[PDB]
DNA sequence: AATAAGCGGAATGGGG
DNA sequence: TCCCCATTCCGCTTA
């Protein structure tokens, strides 16, 4: 199954969800969530993972907090905003 | 206060 | 057994 930082990856290429999510800087990995529009991504990946809640952007959150520590995305000093590693950018 | 983002410990659930 | 990769719940903090 996909994971959640190639899930949001694969949304900023294709632009599918443009109102909820964009690049910041995309040379250096960064994008930010929409505050109006988030939570209809969060739906989106509650339902393609399957999940037996709705998804809601606080738990998508929750999660990507877990990356922190291994690297594939950083929280950044800025509203709704986070990074790629290289690694994941590179992949 | 109302609203929202940010945090994370802990319990629980996936699929090996 | 026990790590993977979250999901869900709950309470607190900061703006």
């Amino acid at each position: 199954k996909i994971r959640l930082y190639q899930f949001l990856l694969d949304l900023l290429r294709s632009g599918d969800m443009k109102d909820s999510i964009w690049w910041v800087d995309k040379d250096k990995g960064t994008f930010q969530f929409s505050s109006k529009h988030k939570e209809a991504l969060a739906h989106r990946w509650g339902i393609q993972k399957g999940n037996r809640k709705k998804m809601t952007y606080q738990k998508m959150a929750r999660a990507l907090r877990n990356y922190g520590k291994t690297g594939e995305v950083k929280k950044v000093k800025k509203k709704l905003t986070y990074q790629f590693s290289g690694e994941v950018l590179g992949r």
